[PDB]
């Protein structure tokens, strides 16, 4: 059934770890050193 996946992606809490993993994966890329390749 489709209506077991469609509750959780509309859910309350299932959004805001998907929202706060993309704005800390973004810190990951931030933090990259450009200059030394094998680091
Ligand atoms: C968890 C991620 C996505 C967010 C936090 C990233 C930052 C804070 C983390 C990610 C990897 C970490 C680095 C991993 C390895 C080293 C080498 C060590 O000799 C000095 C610290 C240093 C340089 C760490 C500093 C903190 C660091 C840069």
């Amino acid at each position: 059934i489709r209506v077991g996946c469609h509750k959780l992606i509309n859910h309350h809490i299932f959004t805001n770890l998907i929202l706060v993993f993309i704005m800390l994966s973004s810190a990951a890329l931030a933090a990259e050193d450009p200059i030394r390749s094998h680091s």
